[PDB]
RNA sequence: AAAAGACUUCA
RNA sequence: UCCGUGAUAGUUUAAUGGUCAGAAUGGGCGCUUGUCGCGUGCCAGAUCGGGGUUCAAUUCCCCGUCGCGGAGCCA
RNA sequence: UUCAUAGUCAGAGGUGAAAUUCUUGGAUUUAUGAAAGACGAACAACUGCGAAAGCAUUUGCCAAGGAUGUUUUCAUUAAUCAA
RNA sequence: AGGAGUCUGACAUGCGUGCGAGUCGACGGGUUCUGAAACCUGGGAUGCGCAAGGAAGCUGACGAGCGGGAGGCCCUCACGGGCCGCACCGCUGGCCGACCCUGAUCUUCUGUGAAGGGUUCGAGUUGGAGCACGCCUGUCGGGACCCGAAAGAUGGUGAACUAUGCCUGAGCGGGGCGAAGCCAGAGGAAACUCUGGUGGAGGCUCGAAGCGAUACUGACGUGCAAAUCGUUCGUCUGACUUGGGUAUAGGGGCGAAAGACUAAUCGAACCAUCUAGUAGCUGGUUCCCUCCGAAGUUUCCCUCAGGAUAGCUGGAGCCCCGA
RNA sequence: GGCGCGGCUGCUUCGGUGAGCCGUGCCAUCGGGUGCUCCAAGUGGGCCAUUUUUGGUAAGCAGAACUGGCGAUGCG
RNA sequence: GCCGAAGAGGAGAAAGGUUCCAUGUGAACGGCACUUGCACAUGGGUAAGCCGAUCCUAAGGGAAGGGGUAACCCCGGCGCGAUCACGCGCAUCCCCGAAAGGGAAUCGGGUUAAGAUUCCCGAGCCGGGUGUGGCGGUUGACGGCGACGUGAAGUCCGGAGACGCCGGCGGGGGCCUCGGGAAGAGUUAUCUUUUCUGCUUAACGGCCUGCCAACCCUGGAAACGGUUCAGCCGGAGGUAGGUCCAGUGGCCGGAAGAGCACACGUCGCGCGGUGUCCGGUGCGCCCCCGGCGGCCCAUGAAAAUCCGGAGGACCGAGUACCGUCACGCCCGGUCGUACUCAUAACCGCAUCAGGUCUCCAAGGUGAACAGCCUCUGGCCAAUGGAACAAUGUAGGCAA
RNA sequence: AACAAAGCAUUGCGAUGGUCCUCGCGGAUGCUGACGCAAUGUGAUUUCUGCCCAGUGCUCUGAAUGUCAAAGUGAAGAAAUUCAACCAAGCGCGGGUAAACGGCGGGAGUAACUAUGACUCUCUUAAGGUAGCCAAAUGCCUCGUCAUCUAAUUAGUGACGCGCAUGAAUGAAUUAACGAGAUUCCCACUGUCCCUGUCUACUAUCCAGCGAAACCACAGCCAAGGGAACGGGCUUGGCGGAAUCAGCGGGGAAAGAAGACCCUGUUGAGCUUGACUCUAGUCCGACUUUGUGAAAUGACUUGAGAGGUGUAGGAUAAGUGGGAGCC
RNA sequence: CCGGUCUUACCGGGCCGAUCCGCGGAAGACAUUGUCAGGUGGGGAGUUUGGCUGGGGCGGCCAAUCUGUUAAAAGAUAACGCAGGUGUCCUAAGAUGAGCUCAACGAGAACAGAAAUCUCGUGUGGAACAAAAGGGUAAAAGCUCGUUUGAUUCUGAUUUCCAGUACGAAUACGAACCGUGAAAGCGUGGCCUAUCGAUCCUUUAGACUUCGGAGUUUGAAGCUAGAGGUGUCAGAAAAGUUACCACAGGGAUUACUGGCUUGUGGCAGCCAAGCGUUCAUAGCGACGUUGCUUUUUGAUCCUUCGAUGUCGGCUCUUCCUAUCAUUGCGAAGCAGAAUUCACCAAGUGUUGGAUUGUUCACCCACCAAUAGGGAACGUGAGCUGGGUUUAGACCGUCGUGAGACAGGUUAGUUUUACCCUACUGAUGACAGUGUCGCGAUAGUAAUUCAACCUAGUACGAGAGGAACCGUUGAUUCACACAAUUGGU
């Protein structure tokens, strides 16, 4: 059988996981007292800050509304366009401008969101990542569901409740230059949760990979592998729809 | 609104 | 050199239950067409070499020539 | 087009002819409703405008340019031009 | 000097002794010496026997010689035969259950049971037995004559070595080359261009501290050293080097993945235990003498470096033909 | 071993025969090289020579047969 | 003669664990001698308010439900006023975790065989904790256009501490250096003299000509002007100029006719001299420090502590209220400190050519490497003797 | 030359993510969000990356048909035991899918000089090797053949060439910079060489002192022969004055290691897989947790009705007691 | 609004002052646990993975069974010994009885050749009997015809199995029961010589037995017998790699050195077809045949696996002769003359380079010629370390894969202080002394070339082109010295 190949590595363990007190503090998005048209939450950017967590901006705001309990802060997700001295509106009466957080109901179709939630005051969960957004298409007066596009085209139905920013999240195209030297990947690594550099499995001796052994290296059985398969087989494509590069589309998708 | 291609050189 | 794996018409290549052998292409003959070709009807194998068993062997054994794959450590 | 809802059966799609495709797990075709994206039919004409490329929903805003008419200014100031 | 057939059980025996169709004694009490133990005794315990068969019902006799050949007698005695007679072996056949067949008398619910035969198996006579301990010898066993491997398993102890991570510090002489783009000078309508020039980017170059470890296939090779020395060679602002504080622990960790590394131990750490593993394999197994004196063959066998069963041997008893 | 007497029996015609059995009498060049029982051993891998072989060019080959020796046998 | 970033200088971390000092020995050690020693024996030495521990908090060791797991084991009111005694307010807790992150305060001279920034002598300061008076002030401060300089419960907001890499200007430091040239030392087969040491003093109470950066100060009013090493800056008012703030291990000057030797000259004391010398060069951007520009798919710790903005309920009469000066005092209650720190004190079985961390990158010529040096300083490794063949190992040169 | 790398592709993932550790809590995912995270392939640039879905892998839809477990459910039935009906995922039935595993052959005849073959055939098993490269770090034959270079070159380089057995992200080709990487050539130079010398140093040697181990059944001559076929010693021959110093290591099958090779042993261990058996994990159906009801559509009591398909018989003799009369 | 107070006042307490009333979201009989069922499931774990055998593989059956030969044996008899069969096929391809007798050849029949068919004659085992071999048999055991069912049940003495060991098989009976047949008899499977499967379980057969108060149904348990898997055939449930390896052993067994052999290899003799114009023997020389060597290869398995260090090379000593050169020779198809073949002969020589790890071999210029063969393929307590031959890696090929290849490639370690012995070299007693000597005996030193004299002679048509001494010098080796030249 087999030393253990890395994908139970992940497991648990201090080499696995993130610099998780480097992060720089929760990001989620203020649960309103209630009104909100103008300054029962009112913001101004002070700063903006980089998140090494996600490798795109935060936006610092303060936020210094009252009650007791009251509650106010912190570093909010930037969207793009946001500036030191524009105004912040968290809430559903929010100006429709970008930056602002207001429930999906408020917001108007056909506008680009960032930081949308799945699930009510679980504050936002998708568009999150460097330059990504999500687009309200569908409302109508709907009692019953806000219908969203998320970046992948996939079509979610979710509750008009739910809240986001206007606007798409800060830092994008990241992801268009190349990185260009292996030690700019390294400090990039070091930040996030992942061992890295990686051996290919074919470059190992059998019992490390699958894929390990032979005198020539190659894959000694076909590549895409079982969705019953257990941990340690389940290795190469997994269980994949189609291969190489023709034919297909992006996923669509039914409701 | 058309199934269907060729066709040695010099005179 | 050892263990595995085949061969059937000019060529590429199906197939059986022991009594029965095919296809496609290529080719041989007509018709298309002014003439070739595209197309259209017609035709034609000692199942590798080899011996044995049987009522009857293309089919069941054994050998061999060739073409293949796969092994051949610790020097 | 997609989604949802209504209803419903043996086709539909497509062409030269067909097949791929789609298809009983109820399609397509049909009605209404939503969201997204694209484009501006009808209008759009031997037609108008920008230096040219080009530019066509109506509608609102900033700001340009060519007509004219004035006889105001420079009173012939100007023209074309490789780099 | 130490250093190898031990210990006792079972099952089978040899040799011996007491009673002998039963024998056989714990445990208690009774009692001395002695922690002992002994003796009397109830007599546990109910073996092996005393007769057997078989799934289970349930059933269940002991008479005979024949031959060889022990020995007595009769005789008659130089010889000698006749008879019985039993050892013991060979040979014969009936019986008692089981199987199968015929079954009387008859009882008359029901079936028992004379006579007789076949058949194999076990049993019974002329082939009538034991028990008990001791002392032997074997077999199997428990570590099983003794030593001798790599192992596998459980639970602990290791990241002071080393791997990777994290935290927080520290280190990198000096020199070379010259990316951003802007000045002047100069050109063009613009676009932007030419030449001088400045500034300095870099997993950049030559190289110090520091890191690494290519070559002599040198020196050393019971060393200075369980991987060292000299000289050579690579890197040296970076995915760099490194101090300390510190994660991750055994088919698990860590790995830029070599099966590398986890305290001189790694294709599965170390410790202790299971454990006196287990070895058809190698080695060894310690006093004298006598009588006889090998096999290296045959069938079976996951069988051919062994088992098994005869074959080859030898002892101990019993008896009196054979080329 | 052979004979006679007497009983019983068999297989194969209500048919012919011996054989078997029992009972009873009669008459007849070697020389211990040897039987039975219990328990135990190494084995349960050989060699060579001679003779006869079969394979193999052969072999201090391989593999049998028949025997004597070495193994386990001194001494000359 | 050798050692020179330490093939052998100084100070230390870990680790050792008394190895240190002294005296006395010499069986064993030291791979040999030994009178010696880091061997043996006996005595002796380490002294902290101001060094460090200590307090804080960082990967994390986690204490604290519930729950798997028998189980081992593993994941995830308090506080403050308040004096008469009593009531009021709030959100994520509490310890360990760096003797090299962060941090309240000390130097100079002297002295011991052995300690020493540790005791002393002089001087200073801190922290923590009760009294005192000078007065600076009083319906909670004047001055300076301004900037800015010279009370107090309930209650919110917060810096410093406090922070990456590259390049790299500016201040100035101790250096290195030169000369005027004291004071005093070398030395001349044969001189000019030059050459050499040497001229040195705190921490810090007080003064500063007080740089850069910010001055959206004021004041001025540039459409081309100012200005850098470079980028730049400006009419959301440039350059002048009237102002500010504002550093330092940094100028002055005092601490300080306090101070031990440096050297010579002296029995001892003393006395003189040096310590009250002058001036400057060399990007040595070195270490400390204040700015700028550039850079990252990569963003560079936290808390203790120090410390103030506010925004204020209450209280301000010959009564009564605060806060730097000064000052007076007490306390200062814990531990550690020796020595080595390595070709002999660490790890490696050894007095092992191995391994093992920080600072001294400013010692002189030459900065191409390497060498040589010197007033620091340190050393001649536990074997010698006499020859010198071949063999061998290091190694030069060969027509 | 291995690994990494930046760059290039497939695939899984809609969040309580998929995936890893874990019985579990929970954690790691991620205090992130498809421009993100995992799982993998290949490896700068530059030009490119052909054909095959038959087998294997994987995936898709399956409201419909042959297979497809358990339970509840139906039949015989005292039980139970035998059988049925229902049927998930999974075989089947069908498709997508090679930058998935991988594959890319076979033999023929033929031109108006011969030569050669543009031209006609199919089959295994899906296809039948395109661009390139190619005497290859891949070529057996083998020092292939030609050329360069050298005197002379199994080397090296260039060209050819049915390639035993090249070839496209099992990446092809190509290529500047870089390199303690592999091979080759030239100049410079030289003691590597012709071919050895002298010289230094420390050893050596000798002296004083200190003072070891390995190893040791064995006395220890040569040439032959013999012998278990590799004798220091038997056998015959031949030689030898001992002892001691220094050296060259010929021999003692010299010491040093119970051969790593190889074979066996009903030995071990790591690894593999479509041997065997199992065990986690995943998918899927059922049972508890567990409470409601629309009806559509299955079913049971009573009660009141339409009627009851064996030969003949108008039609109603399905089958039982009753049975001479009920209004 | 109330209370307290000094009611031109001050304090406390309650209510109202942007509200009455009555943790959030999502989702819900699912999901998630708990439990069970099917499917996938080297992710993990435990395991196995057949012998023989001229080494194990790899091919093969010679792990069961028959035989002619082997086989010297009455019986038993080996080899991966020769030769070849059986693992089926048969209710007629059995049984019996009556009745017939061949295969085949000649002769005869228009057509028919394959021509049967039909006839006659001769016809002894050559035919026929399913099937190997072999052996057997002629009113049959073979043929023909009818009938029949005994390929029935149960039992077995005994032989084989095997000299005593099982299943199997045979060779007979008896008991029961039939047939045919005239019956006597024959008939206990196949002409004969004999043609296969335990053990649990299951299956059924027959009858009977049995399962713990009585009583009654259901099944179970069981005796005796037959059929269902074991061809690893006297009976396992079952794949590989390891070059990362490890262990116990073996020279019981390989590679490997040695030894035996000597087919292979090398060399020779004999004979002499034949060719060389003619001429066997100047030369060349087949077929065939006998040998010698031990230095290639093969064979064997004696020696070592508690260890024999590998190839190639280098250097250093020694040898053989089957002689390449040199000396002396003989013949010639030897006019000179280069030569060609061969005799005696081992004294001395036998080189330097280019490719390749190479040995070998190819090539180049040399040379007088650049010989071959042994000494553990002489030579690792000398060296070297390129190949081979560990662990890393690539390519090609093969394999599902781990991984593999007498397929290629890059990288990849060389321990020891000499006790004995051997020799080189130095010491060194006994004896009446030192020195000078003798010389038994022991080691070997000179080899070869070029050129000149001879001679442009001999010999020769010519072309070309010799000898002996006599002279000079140099290659190679040895000893030695150092004036010179050169090094230091």
């Amino acid at each position: 059988m087999g030393r253990v190949i890395r994908a139970q590595r992940k497991g648990a363990g201090s080499v696995f996981k993130s610099h998780t007190h480097h992060r720089k503090g929760p990001a989620r998005f203020r649960s309103l007292d209630f009104g909100e048209r103008n300054g029962y939450l009112k913001g101004v950017v002070t700063d903006i800050i980089h998140d090494p967590g996600r490798g795109a901006p935060l936006a610092k705001v303060t936020f210094r509304h009252p009650f007791r309990y009251k509650h106010q802060k912190e570093l909010f997700v930037a969207a793009e366009g946001m500036y030191t001295g524009q105004f912040v509106y968290c809430g559903r009466r929010a100006t429709l401008s970008i930056g602002n957080v207001l429930p999906i109901r408020s917001v108007p179709e056909g506008a680009v969101v960032c930081n949308v939630e799945h699930h009510v005051g679980d504050r936002g969960v998708f568009a999150r990542a460097s330059g990504d957004y999500a687009i309200v298409i569908s409302h109508n007066p709907d009692n019953g569901t806000s219908r969203i596009k998320l970046p992948s085209g996939a079509k979610k139905i979710v509750p008009s409740s739910c809240r986001a920013m206007i606007g798409q999240v800060a830092g994008g195209g990241r992801t268009e230059k190349p990185m260009l030297k292996a030690g700019n990947a390294y400090h990039k690594y070091r930040v996030k949760r992942n061992c890295w550099p990686k051996v290919r499995g074919v470059a190992m001796n059998p019992v490390e990979h699958p894929h390990g052994g032979g005198n020539h290296q190659h894959i000694g059985h076909a590549s895409t592998v079982r969705r019953d398969a257990p941990p340690g087989q389940k290795v190469g494509l997994i269980a994949a729809r189609r291969t190489g590069r023709l034919r297909g589309q992006a996923a669509a998708t039914a409701a």
